[PDB]
């Protein structure tokens, strides 16, 4: 648990959500 | 209770996470 | 931006997701 | 591409957030 882990997880989750939103509409 | 509602929900959650990242930095 | 805000947001989002999962199945 | 898949996805995202909170504390 550190700033780099928090940042990486937050950015991975945001990208996972962009992909999920994209496929949901398609 | 449709795809549009889930889509808006997902965008809202994504932007709440971006706001945490921006505040953290 | 601080530890209390991060904690509160993470806990609010988890609870919002418990409610969304609950209503999705129902 | 059904409700079961979205349900598992949502549980996965929720548990990933609990893991960040636990690591933070
Ligand atoms: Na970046
Ligand atoms: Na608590």
């Amino acid at each position: 648990g550190n700033a780099d882990e928090l940042y990486k997880e937050x950015e991975d989750l945001q990208e996972r959500x962009r992909k999920l939103r994209k496929k949901x509409r398609s």
